[PDB]
């Protein structure tokens, strides 16, 4: 009697709009992908195409890459390009329109796929097991809510993302997230971005880009150092050239209450003890999966850290026939990696081959003004592990950065090597055109490239990234896990 | 032996010259003597201490292009809120030459600083030219019959004068420019004829088109159907596209044959198509001769040829035992990063004791028009006719900040040419914003012996330029046996 699905997709993301598209088209299985919205916008935000393409990375970088020429403009000067820069701040109604046709673009450009792919199937509204092969869809997140659709299948994958994490406090209510900022008015003139993620910093940037003229944006870490887990000699170096960008970070330092205002503004009780009128209060302190209303309970498939759904090497849930990917599962907060996953998951279900997806030398990135790109482990976590950590480094200003004016820019470059053979542990790289390069070189990484390999490689010059074959010398070691200046 | 005044002579403070100085003189102690023509940078001698380089080579050239840029993210800035009085934006050239003539003149003056500062390495002004295998005479002019300021008595001797632009060897030469002339213009050009199709030529075409006086235009021109010579076919053909747009008349099929100047001062250019037209300036960048042609190395039995290419072995040891060559006056390639790469080796060899060769081949090398290009290995053309079974991958799109920019013509194109047999990626092709970074670190790949199963296997940085090498996995076509066909004949 065999069934009716063979598959359904529980959200159309990065990681599921892979999954299906896949066993449609390569396995030719029928497929039902169930996803909250038709195109990008409150009160849903995420629409089809994920939380990284509506209220993602992809509006994340336009806005990043406008917010890159108030730099650019002011720059200019130094290579004779004269200019009005007497009143010249930007206009960020602009921007959100053009940002939202593109957005809307992709929209329109996936619904497109499904009426003309046979086997994939849309299906609008939440998703909600019932039992092991039985997925309701609801107008609601509420379970009493209304049956929309009642899909019949032999697999389930789940792969409902992230939600950007509250506070939990007083005035809470008041504070922003990631979504709601993609679709705010004005440009806050006194701005304030809550946390030390990428999540946050690149949206500091952002923000710090579009003032209205005098006006500003605070950073607030409730920690010592800005991005945890990153390198710290390069965490440091950017809370330098940020503060030189006007962007003032404040650490150890966390809110207690917000309360709403005369003119609509945000009043904010701090940790310090001090208190200020911010027009517009960011939580960017972190996020964390979706899987509270999809009643996994219900079907029994196991959670925790967070609501985490539990995994095999696999992508395997505890229910042999439900699977979970991208950052549900919690693995890495990523659009490449959740794609992978989704991939890895029809090779071994329909595709045949199983396979699980490589977790690690992930090449990273982020849109700081100046950027990041990292790949692979910290000298800190190196000496941990290894028997001998070895680290390169090396520092400079870039020949435009001299006629630019723009003296403090500089690009810094951090590799970590096993000295028990000279091996390639990690990558760390800040200033402009990083992240392109952290690509390239997470390919050598894959494959395992020792510094040998690096400084026997001719240059491009003059380029940014020819320091990476121009690093011979160590600047100090670890043993047992513990710094030195040579080897003892 | 017998005992010398120097250790080592280097005629030229090259990017050669002066690595092969500085290892020899520091990591083994020897006393060397460096000649050059003047203190810093500028005419009439325009190469200086630090080579022809850093001088009138890629670090000025490389300032002045990202000065350019700045004419398409200006236009580029109104679609993102970047409302701005774009009314007569008359860009000034003095203050961009103003500009590099201080930071060029920093990087002399710390060359300057290194010499005084180094055990035994000396600099000593002037036109170094051979007497003997163990002699060097300096003369105040590059003239033979010119006044001799000193005489180096050594045991080694190292050439590295390296290149010099070519002449286009035609009446009406002498009205013309070249590479040197060009960072040392007045007034930037309105009318501009960029002659050839060299790297050269169209880096330069961008810096007259980026700071063009207000209604004023740059044409380039070439002898052949595509310009820049041997990069990828569809490269080529993709980035003239790009020029056009930018704005650049590129005409192809075309050579000067006649110049005469005019009235009021500019140039009227008789074509090799019966055609006129006349322009304020006429660049040559149509090729760089080995600049070996006042050092007498007939007189040292140093062997000479091809261009005037210093004869030189797989370890840079001329004709002559005791004498050696490097960098562009060798004329192997014609790289800064080989130039030096070529200089310590040759210290290795002979004061270090343990000989090493450098490595020509497999080098990436970076082309700065806009939008630039990065190159790394062979085109799919000559790999057909090295491999029974290559396999060129291909790909091309329009970025997300083009998008909204307005220029949505613009394009990265990213072509993978593999050997079919065991998927082993014999060179890599990029246009577009950030190539040259990107190409670099490809560089190290392939050096390791890069297959395609690597690329496709390696998790994609989102959202970037660069992320495509790691999404081809599906070839565009083949060439079984020299021939393009659309499948493998299985
Ligand atoms: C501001 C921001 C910037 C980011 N920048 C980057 C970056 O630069 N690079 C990078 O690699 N990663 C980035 N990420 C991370 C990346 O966006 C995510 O890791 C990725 O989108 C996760 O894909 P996914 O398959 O897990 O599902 P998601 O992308 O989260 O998609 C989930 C979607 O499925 C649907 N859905 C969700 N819940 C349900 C439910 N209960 N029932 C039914 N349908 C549901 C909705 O339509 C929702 O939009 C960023 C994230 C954010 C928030
Ligand atoms: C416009 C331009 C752009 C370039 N761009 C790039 C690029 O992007 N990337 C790249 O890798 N390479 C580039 N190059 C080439 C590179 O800059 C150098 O020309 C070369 O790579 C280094 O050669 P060298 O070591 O012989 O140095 P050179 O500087 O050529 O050494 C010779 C120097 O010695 C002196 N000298 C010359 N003749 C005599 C003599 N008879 N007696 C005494 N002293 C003498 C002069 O100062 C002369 O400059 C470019 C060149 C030009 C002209
Ligand atoms: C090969 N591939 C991975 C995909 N191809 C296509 N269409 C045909 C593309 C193509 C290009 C060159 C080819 C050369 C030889 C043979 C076949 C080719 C097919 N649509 C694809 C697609 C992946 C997808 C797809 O699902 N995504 C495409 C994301 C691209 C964003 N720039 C989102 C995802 N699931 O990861 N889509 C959706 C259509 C679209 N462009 O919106």
């Amino acid at each position: 009697m065999s069934r009716a699905y063979d598959l359904v997709v529980l959200g159309a993301g990065s990681g599921g709009l892979e999954a299906g598209w896949n066993a449609a088209v390569t396995h030719k299985k029928k497929v039902a992908v169930v996803d909250v919205q038709a195109t990008h916008g409150p009160p849903l935000f995420a629409a089809l195409g994920g939380t990284c393409v509506n209220v993602g990375c992809v509006p994340k970088k336009l806005m990043v890459t406008g917010a890159q020429y108030m730099d650019l403009i002011r720059e200019s000067g130094g290579f004779g390009w004269e200019m009005d820069r007497e009143s010249l701040c930007p206009n960020w109604k602009t921007l959100i329109a053009a940002k939202n046709k593109v957005v809307n673009s992709i929209n329109e450009s996936y619904k497109s796929m499904f009426a003309d792919t046979e086997g994939l199937s849309f299906h609008m509204g939440f998703g909600a097991l019932q039992d092991a092969h039985t997925v309701v869809v609801r107008k609601s997140e509420d379970p009493h809510s209304d049956v929309l659709e009642t899909l019949d299948t032999e697999y389930i994958l789940i792969a409902t993302g992230s939600w950007p994490t509250r506070l939990g406090v007083p005035g809470d209510e008041f504070c922003i997230t990631s979504n709601e900022a993609f679709y705010l008015e004005d440009a806050p003139k006194r701005m304030l971005c809550v946390g030390g993620g990428y999540i946050a910093v690149e949206f500091a940037g952002i923000f710090n880009g579009y003032k209205p003229c005098g006006g500003y944006v605070d950073l607030c870490y409730r920690g010592d150092l800005i991005l945890r887990g990153f390198d710290t000699e390069v965490r440091k170096s950017l809370t330098k050239q940020l503060g030189a960008n006007g962007i003032r970070v404040r650490t150890n330092l966390n809110p207690t209450k917000i309360t709403k205002n005369e003119d609509g503004s945000n009043h904010v009780h701090f940790n310090d003890g001090t208190e200020e009128d911010y027009d517009q209060v960011m939580l960017a302190i972190g996020r964390v999966p979706r899987s509270q209303a999809l009643q996994l309970d219900k079907a029994g498939v196991r959670t925790g850290k967070n609501g985490a759904v539990q995994v095999d090497a696999y992508s395997k849930t505890s229910v042999d026939n439900i699977y979970a990917i991208g950052d549900v599962t919690n693995r890495v907060m990523l659009t490449p990696v959740a794609i992978n996953e989704g991939a890895a998951f029809v090779e071994t279900v329909f595709g045949g081959k199983p396979r699980a997806t490589d977790h690690t030398k992930v090449a990273c990135a982020v849109f700081s003004i100046p950027p990041i790109g990292t790949c692979g482990m910290t000298e800190e976590e190196a000496a941990k592990n290894y028997e001998t950590v070895a680290v390169y480094a090396s520092s400079f200003t870039p020949l435009m950065h001299n006629i630019s004016g723009s003296k403090h820019k500089e690009f810094m470059i951090r590799i970590i090597t096993n000295e028990s053979n000279g091996e390639v542990l990690g990558v760390h790289m800040l200033g402009d055109s990083a992240p392109e390069i952290i690509q390239s070189v997470g390919i050598c990484m894959k494959m395992g490239a020792k510094i040998s390999d690096f400084h026997s490689t001719i240059g491009v010059h003059p380029t940014s990234a020819e320091e990476l074959c121009s690093m011979r010398t160590p600047a100090y070691f670890y043993e047992s896990g513990k710094r030195v200046e040579k080897l003892s």
